[PDB]
């Protein structure tokens, strides 16, 4: 039963990390899951909607870890505190890069992969600009743009330059660089002027 | 002669306006220019072709623009320098909507959309690391992050950020709020810290 689609899902994400979707049928992920492709369709109504249920985990993932931090402030300044989270996201998502990219792609095509990661993009630009307003309202940040805008803009540059950096391509930050540079970004917005 | 080909140009942009060139026919632009379809094929081997050389347009049309104003540094602070930059891609992109959500689109399925793209941003960032250099160097800017790494992640923040916005996407910075929002990032990130 639910071994079944894990073996579907499981040999989707080993497949994309080779080609793209439109390359990979239905027969390709029912052989590696050791099924039938009727048995496939039991499961899962197409290969995008398995790609769907593959970005819904990534993205949960990251939101609970984020999650998991709010509850749990680490002690540190507020520069660490910032990069703590962006990491969230850069661990995250770098532990599933081809599901990263093959979901990226699908926003252009797939309404319920579009509408899935602007619910998420939402929340999580929420989550930011409450903290900027609560370091606002402590007295550590200033009171230059709006907050929810500020938060917006920080959020998509992560967005944009962290799948930049994952797919390797050109321009990017490279990888091993690309954490530094975002908290650099996000701390003197967040903190100057 | 060459008219007919601004003909088949002005009609794609047109009807981009109104649908993705996946709704659009090569019989749809033959006919908006006056031509007929073996006519068109004359100027331009697919309606892809077409899209590419509206593209190659605009992106050479804000590469001279920017070109320009670094051969004539308008006499203003340092905030203003960078605000009239971005704001040649803000007015330059935010021009030719159409075109700017049609060639992002192509990125993922046209090797030569997204090399165009990829030679210019890689041309922007060299010269936004070269400015941020020489503020650096005449002691307006500190020695922070590695200036080409910074200029690369300010510049796809701007990408992701203005054809958000552009497109009415969910999140987005409303685009009457954009060129602020990007300014403050761009000109705390520079000479904050
Ligand atoms: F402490 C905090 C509180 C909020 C907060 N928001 C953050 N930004 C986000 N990055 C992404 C993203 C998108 C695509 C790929 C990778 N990451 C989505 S939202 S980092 C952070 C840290
Ligand atoms: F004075 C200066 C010197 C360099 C400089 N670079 C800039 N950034 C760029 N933005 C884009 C872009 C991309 C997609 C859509 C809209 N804009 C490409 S490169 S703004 C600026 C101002």
């Amino acid at each position: 039963g639910d071994d079944r689609e894990l073996a579907i899902l499981a040999t989707a994400e080993n497949l994309l990390e080779d080609r793209p979707l439109a390359d990979i049928s239905v027969d390709d992920l029912a052989k590696g899951a050791g099924i039938s492709r009727p048995t496939f369709y039991f499961y899962f109504p197409s290969k995008e909607a398995v790609l769907l249920t593959l970005l819904d985990r990534v993205v949960n993932q990251a939101d609970m870890a984020l999650q998991t931090l709010a509850e749990n402030p680490a002690d540190t300044d507020r520069e660490n505190m910032w990069r703590t989270g962006i990491n969230v996201f850069f661990e995250t998502f770098g532990s599933h890069k081809a599901v990263t990219r093959a979901g990226q792609a699908a926003r252009a095509t797939s309404v319920e992969v579009a509408e899935l990661w602007s619910t998420f993009m939402q929340k999580w630009i929420a989550y930011t600009a409450a903290v900027i307003d609560a370091e606002r309202d402590r007295g550590a940040a200033p009171r230059t743009l709006p907050a929810h805008e500020l938060a917006t803009a920080l959020n998509l540059m992560n967005e944009r330059t962290l799948f930049a950096s994952f797919a390797g391509e050109q321009p990017s930050v490279p990888e091993a660089r690309v954490l530094d540079t975002l908290v650099h970004i996000w701390v003197t917005s967040i903190y100057g002027e």
